């Protein structure tokens, strides 16, 4: 058994099995998913899932030095790419969210250190059997949005950054009947 959210799309079964809830403690990888979570608000992670090869070519693969230095032309390029997001909040929020976490980084701040902080350090397991008894949003993910905005990052309301958390495994909202939990 598996998550009743994944589809029968091979693409989404695959990122379910084998990145979902999975601890993720790289820097440059939370980064680009706190960007591709952002990219998700209104839209399903189907869209953003399928369009992530998109994103990783044409925001340099996600490495925040290029990503920060681009401009308006830049953005203006992205807004004719149909392989992104056609937004112009978007597309600059991926732009701010790498100015924010390089101030971070320079500044001696791992952004893995600070976004695991707001789960104490560990992987918070669900004890979930189905989807409607886990949250969408919990005063951690209020926390860290709150910490984000203040921070400089952009498309990182709560809801966003549990998604985020879901995703790195900084919470595992695997039901307890998927084969993925523990
Ligand atoms: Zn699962």
């Amino acid at each position: 058994q598996r998550c009743d959210w994944v589809s029968q799309d091979p693409l989404y079964i695959a990122y379910h099995d084998n990145e979902w809830g999975v601890p993720e403690t790289d820097s440059r990888k939370l980064f680009e998913m706190i960007c591709l979570e952002g990219q998700q608000a209104g839209l399903s992670w189907i869209t953003v899932l399928k369009k992530r090869e998109n994103y990783r070519a044409c925001f340099h693969q996600f490495d925040p030095i290029r990503i920060a230095a681009m401009q308006e032309e830049d953005v203006e390029r992205l807004l004719q790419n149909t392989g992104i997001i056609r937004h112009r909040g978007k597309i600059q929020a991926i732009i701010s969210n790498a100015r924010a976490w390089l101030a971070m980084e320079q500044n001696g701040e791992s952004f893995a250190d600070f976004v695991w902080s707001f789960v104490d350090g560990q992987p918070q397991i669900t004890q979930a059997a189905s989807l409607d008894k886990i949250p969408t949003s919990t005063p951690a993910s209020d926390a860290l949005a709150k910490a984000l905005k203040k921070r400089g990052f952009k498309f990182v309301g709560t809801t966003i950054c549990y998604s985020f958390m879901q995703a790195c495994g900084l919470v595992n909202d695997h039901i307890t009947g998927c084969f993925c939990h523990p």
